[PDB]
């Protein structure tokens, strides 16, 4: 034992656990000085103590190296898409489809209602909780290595917070840049003569193909997580939101819009109060996704070719 790793281990534990309370709870508890303070007495004493830097630091999402290009992942499981409705008629067919195709058809058919996240789809693996690679979703079946952007991306954990991590996790979710980032990136760019962006949207595509990291860490990119791909050595919760409050609790950021509901009528009054908030939530979704909740409901209805039958994109019209 050494004072210099105690000193290190504890600051570097105290900072993923205020970056988890300000980026993931929404709810810090220090003022942003003070997080800083820690951040740079930890960044400086690694440095005078090169030995005992450690690659998943929180001082270390950024490579000091511009990237040559991207390798291509192909997923081990394929990322779907999801078939989309545009009428409260149209999603209730969905349903009764459903309701149909279903063996038994449960007392309360529960959905997990979720916002349609405008950004980049990803897969983010984490193996013994580390974060080792992550990858765009590129057609569904192979996407690009973009391990070091991802790494930047302030409210991804580089390790995840529980002392017993799976073996291998693969958490799915939306990159995005919320509207404030969003105009303040405009705005450095016209006053800079760099590409402007068109919407929200476009932003995150292109920050997510910088090949200089650097550029990349100065976007103010999020992600929600929505999913998981692969999970070894866990036993994932049998609803799909106690998935989603899991890996909340275990330090991966997810949307706060998120409500269970029972049968379509419910699920109606979410995607109608979801297009009313939407005008002030601070950031750009699509529509809704409404999701069967139930894992064993979903494994029994299966896949359409490429999407789910058990989710659908209720989309907002223009
Ligand atoms: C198998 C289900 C696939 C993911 S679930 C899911 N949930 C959400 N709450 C989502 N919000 C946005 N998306 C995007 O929509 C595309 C499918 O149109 C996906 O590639 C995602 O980029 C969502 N996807
Ligand atoms: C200078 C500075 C430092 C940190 C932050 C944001 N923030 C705050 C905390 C915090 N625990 O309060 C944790 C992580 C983090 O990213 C900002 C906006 C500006």
């Amino acid at each position: 034992m050494t004072n210099i790793q105690t000193q290190l281990d504890n600051l570097r534990k105290t900072l993923r656990q205020y970056e988890y309370e300000y980026h993931v709870l929404d709810n810090p508890s220090v003022p942003d000085s003070e997080y800083d303070r820690l951040f740079h007495q930890l960044k400086a004493l690694e440095l005078e103590h090169p030995e005992f830097l450690t690659s998943d630091s929180p001082t270390q999402r950024v490579g000091a190296k511009p990237l040559s290009g991207f390798s291509q992942i192909r997923h081990e499981i394929p990322m779907l898409s999801l078939d989309n409705a545009f009428s409260d008629a149209e999603f209730n067919a969905f349903v009764k489809r459903i309701e149909d195709r279903l063996i038994l058809l449960p007392k309360p058919l529960t959905f997990c209602c979720e916002p349609k996240l405008d950004g980049l789809a990803v897969s983010i693996l984490y193996v013994n909780g580390e974060l080792t690679q992550a990858a765009t979703r590129g057609d569904g079946t192979t996407g690009e290595d973009i391990t070091a952007n991802i790494r930047t991306i302030r409210n991804v954990p580089l390790q995840l917070l529980t002392d017993n991590p799976p073996a291998r996790l693969e958490v799915r979710g939306e990159v995005f840049m919320p509207h404030a980032g969003f105009e303040r990136l405009n705005k450095y760019a016209l006053e800079h003569n760099e590409k402007t962006f068109a919407n929200p949207r476009n932003a995150a595509a292109g920050s997510l193909r910088q090949l200089d990291p650097n550029i990349t860490s100065k976007r103010p990119l999020v992600l929600n997580a929505y999913g998981i791909g692969i999970a070894e050595g866990v036993d994932l919760p049998t609803t799909h939101y106690a998935r989603l409050q899991w890996l909340k609790s275990i330090g991966i950021p997810v949307n706060p819009e998120i409500r269970l509901c029972n049968g379509a009528d419910e699920v109606l009054g979410f995607y109608r109060d979801i297009q009313n908030k939407r005008s002030s939530l601070g950031y750009d979704i699509d529509g809704t996704v409404l999701k069967i909740n139930d894992i064993a409901l979903q494994n029994e209805l299966g896949f359409i070719s490429k999407a789910p039958r058990w989710a659908i994109a209720y989309k907002f019209p223009a």
